[PDB]
């Protein structure tokens, strides 16, 4: 029923390249910056998602050298990606997220007696992420799963101040949205209202993670063209929250103290992540991808002339120490300096495209009506997304035919 | 005496995917919730077993698009398993366990003196357990092997031995104290963290299941374990064995009293990646290890499952009470995992010709075989994550993620 | 002068499976247990050597199913091994060994002066070891190496050779040493190995044998790395000279203990290191002797400290609703298990005059038990006997299946 | 437009080898010594690039045996290189670096107070370094990136006080220019004035990464013809500054306290990076290096009769440490003794050329007067480089013609 494209899309030996230059984004690590009310400095951290809306120029609308490749009734262009380098422009190092009230109470490791936990307790804790690599390929922005305050079955009232319902939400993946760093895949602003559990960064935010079961499963496979991915984490240190437990431990697992200890001590548990050693071999980027074959039946078609590429890239999160004088005396003194926190990324997204002819038949255009019919309104033969952001890339004006006058091109023409 | 199925089980062209969807089991990592009679909120852990039982349609009585392939006189069908992908849905991360009185007494590592135990020394200690995967296929449940309170053929130690039993779903595994009877052999429940110490720790007895004659529960299996130790700890109470007088000079000076030589060990299951895992990956049953060379007697399939390297545990947290003031008393601290898989398939239909040997020979082994083609279940006192993929068959191969590697493979 | 048992030993086509089944002991991982005069309680920890004696049914009054492969005037039948699994069943875990009064002194890592040491200051210190793993194949037991044994002084070291039994400790990180004789003090290593002795095999030695009989083939994987530095209490039987150091005053005087100790750790133990639960083809011996059992025996030794996890044992003395520590007894259990499965080809030697005379030599007894005591039985072995366990039905068993399809 | 170098190349059956020798610099592993005008003891540090300005012999004015190879007339000689072996001498080892008065607060692993911080409390702390491998060949020098205090656009006087504005610059690396050290690849000099955040070596200086995406950007490629890099660090501890913070944590990030955590603790986080182990097995250098084929489209082309050799080797930054004595007595004094730093680099470069003849015909002339004239206008057919400081090796007086007599050209003759 679902046929891959190779059966209805035909091939050319027209290949372009395209690159979208030096890509740069700067600012704070933790937060936005906005004073009073628009924003001043925006939120540039190693651990959010980089999701580019790649634009294409439309080859049916292109000044090909000659029009002799097709006829204008009938057949239609489109674009086919067949290479790939995603340029990563900064030294590897590793950045540090934290809470200046923590809700840490003791550590764990060796010792209690010895509470108990009082009004206030949160500590001032930094820490350091679990480290992910991944990229995506897709003509469709790619899913995300996270867990989310489930509705209680609108229904009865009940017991109030309870834990929240659990559901498993899968959503689309935006720009800057934040990549599971060691607490789960999870909505804190909803399952932790404390502000007070997670560094700040993540505290108000959603983190996201890819639902690769569910793209990969799709039926004509937009979203996953193909993907790469590394992760690794160990646990750092352990602690306890403050705070009621909500739920005890039955007494069918301890025998009840005495002597000191008839107040169990607290039991939620709290884990630091740390993603150990960057390396240049441990690397995805800075290196070509050839598009040979395609996990889903889509292998490669650029519909709507359109592509999306989404990175995490946590190899590069080193945040730089800013520091201005305030007075200047022949003493030091902590008063007459401001110290600032910065974040950059730089990116150069380089593509190299196949044109492609479809003859529609009328089986063909019966085939491409389902899915998606605006294939065949865009070509004569609104958009939902305005509502996502991305980091947008005009590719429009950038395609060039020349291949030996580029990096990639240069590599794709001595390989594949 | 016992054969390979090649020997009596023929192969045909005909293969089919079948996939579980997404699977989803929530909880407490810890222990089930349950108030005041049933449970309200499972145990569900990382470090538990997880064993589907597949069930797959009856290809005697499936709606096959021509039944020129077999006569059913004389022949019959059964579903032969050549592709597996055990799918897993959830970040990489570990979660830790831990008891608010666990039987610690000093850190072991460098510090004695040490005055003497008293009533109740137990600490509020948490620990990440060992790292561990692994994944089985049989079309009979997996044997595991644990330590339990032994016959003896007042209170002295008990005597030991090696129990082997079927690993059921929401079993525990190892974690880095032993495969035993936590719930027997250590009766003061502050040993071991609360999540195992009223449990029993299972592992699976590789040893027995491959030396067994048809190799029914063993199509093939993969492991990966590591650990390490991360503290150094010993035990408050009497030691119930003390050590020889030939083994020390005995002190004087403030040292007549030995200190207790109980040690304790937290394991470790270092860090955890993506290069080391065994799972979303596709795995060809080519050559089984034992007799059946894969195929589901029955029309039934064991699948076992551990993973330990995607154990996090999300902490939830909610407001009694709203005030412009953080206060520790307006607030409810909560635990909860979870676990997501997708179970993908592709079996190869098979056709048997039963001559006076092949049912002879397949009598012995087992006669329901027999008896079910027409030619109770002692399972179910045990408990399984059951999969019906009956309905779920497909011949549609190239219209799925494994109908599609398998395609391009094998 | 000496030649490769494949000149005189001709090949036949008769395979043969043996499995021990499961192999189980268990025990106390730091002393057995005797009362009061005999043992209770076994000795069974991860560090001790494992040494089978794998005693094979004699082939010239075997019931083999026809006669006529040989001539029993001026031939002889013998085993000749070609598969070998060594199984492990227990799940990979580190135990710890310790002593409660360790001659530990300060943390040397970055504290000193001023002590100063006093009468008694052992501490109560646990530690895990170094991490071993290696097994053994021959028809001779395997040869292992230690250290051992005016007035005050230190004693004379002397590297000793000897037969490395069942239930002897393997090397921990403190060395192959004596501790018996070597540390009087009985206070300086753990309590397992402080009145016992680490033996390290002669590997060097056993393969640089003529005929070889020791060494069929031989695995090994070791691995350590140094967790603390401390340093011992006690008079410094041999002072820093002082073309060393400028002696100090302002406090510094008396000069600190530069004995210095390691606890060594074996680190993270994996799948992917793991040595057993996997079939030897023995294609081709390292010494003279390419697999031949003689005398109907062979000797398998196997080290494993990647399952040494000891259980905590727990028991209540009198139960009450609150917790005190009188009313628990706490023990502590080490177990091993293993499977031993072989396969092995019928071989057949026909005596001439030249084969009887290079066969006196060697071992005669060769020629004497082929009707053509045994000094070993002062040294112990974990007897493994496979008498009545030889089957022909290769395909009715794992390491049997595994050959068919193999080698 | 722009070809391959072998297009108009012609390659020759001339190999030779030249070889540097034994290369020392010695100095101190921190700051250069001058008393009380000039330098007196340079700065010699693990962690400073090695940019190597080779000088080769002009062929067109060497004494070849045969001038028959070459017709004077319309053939032009030039060098290639088509081996390359950098010899390191030392022990493998790590040394460190540090501050007197480092700008850390408190240990933010899993602590928290307790405050308030006061005029000064810097303290004295010392790190290891990031671990960092690399070496580059061209004719060109290499082009760096870091990040420098950027201009205001310069417009309007705003609040005077704040944080400054951060611009990538692009440069090039000369001989003693620091490298990334988990600080950034920043200009501390202009973007931390307190000159107490980051260990004294850098502290007053410039850290430069190589800019990868550009000089691989660039059409000649004269400036890559390969490279190899090797970094990798982890997060040893977590601390946080002292002083005023620049950009606080909104509210909504967190539950402001009533009592005793009235005061929100610094959210300013600084980490110390950690090189690791360094091994044998991961070493790039002491092992030869053929150039069967360049990224750029010079394939190996030494225009200039010169070569660029850029190392970065920080696997032997051991730091020996010297001991003096004032006052010989017979009691051990710290005020008899004075202790010194003193930091070794040895090199052995060692390169094969390949003779390559120029065929110039009026298209030759006229492709080869763009890119450089000044290749046409040497060959008769000011320097802008001598602002920039570089490791000169002249390597004229040393090409010979008998390969077997050394080290890499025994391996040549025996390899490729």
């Amino acid at each position: 029923k679902v046929v891959a494209t190779d059966a209805y899309v035909t091939r050319t030996n027209i290949f372009y390249h395209a690159s979208s230059s030096r890509l740069l984004a700067v600012g704070h690590p933790y937060f936005s910056i906005k004073r009073a009310n628009k924003t001043v400095v925006p939120k540039v951290s190693g651990y959010q998602y980089r999701v580019f809306k790649v634009v294409l120029p439309d080859p049916n609308k292109f000044a090909l050298p000659d029009s002799s490749l097709f006829d204008p009734t009938t057949q239609r262009l489109v674009w086919a990606c067949t290479g790939l380098e995603v340029g990563r422009g900064q030294p590897l190092g590793v950045g540090v997220s934290g809470h200046p009230f923590l809700n840490k109470y003791d550590d764990v490791e060796n010792s209690g007696s010895g509470g108990n936990p009082g009004q206030d307790n949160r500590v001032n804790v930094g820490m350091d992420y679990k480290q992910t690599q991944l990229c995506m390929v897709g003509c469709a922005p790619p899913l995300g799963e996270h867990w989310g305050k489930g509705k209680q079955c609108t229904n009865t009232p009940v017991q109030a101040g309870d834990c929240p319902p659990l559901e498993l939400i899968t959503s689309v993946i935006q720009d800057g949205d934040m990549v599971d760093t060691g607490f789960g895949a999870m909505n804190f602003a909803d399952l932790q209202t404390n502000k007070s559990d997670v560094p700040i960064d993540i505290c108000g935010t959603t983190c996201k993670y890819p639902d690769y079961l569910q793209m990969a499963a799709d039926p004509y496979g937009d979203r996953l063209f193909f993907f790469l991915r590394k992760e690794q984490m160990f646990a750092r240190h352990f602690f306890n929250r403050a705070g009621e437990v909500g739920e005890p431990v039955p007494d069918t697992l301890i025998i009840k103290g005495s002597g000191n200890r008839t107040s169990v001590g607290s039991s939620i548990y709290v884990n630091t992540p740390s993603g150990s050693l960057v390396s240049s071999e441990a690397q995805l980027f800075n290196k070509p991808y050839w598009l040979q074959k395609a996990q889903g039946h889509n292998n490669g078609i650029c519909w709507g002339n359109q592509l999306f590429v989404t990175v995490v890239d946590t190899t590069r999160s080193t945040n730089m120490t800013l520091c201005a004088s305030v007075t200047t005396s022949s003493t030091y003194t902590n008063s007459d300096y401001k110290e600032y926190m910065r974040h950059v990324e730089e990116y150069d997204l380089q593509f190299i495209f196949q044109l492609c002819s479809i003859t529609l038949s009328a089986e063909v255009v019966a085939y491409i009506h389902t899915m998606n019919p605006s294939v065949l309104e865009d070509w004569n033969f609104p958009d939902p997304y305005k509502n996502l952001s991305f980091w947008e890339v005009n590719l429009k004006e950038k395609f060039s035919s020349e291949l030996d006058q580029y990096p990639l091109g240069r590599k794709f023409l001595l390989q594949s």
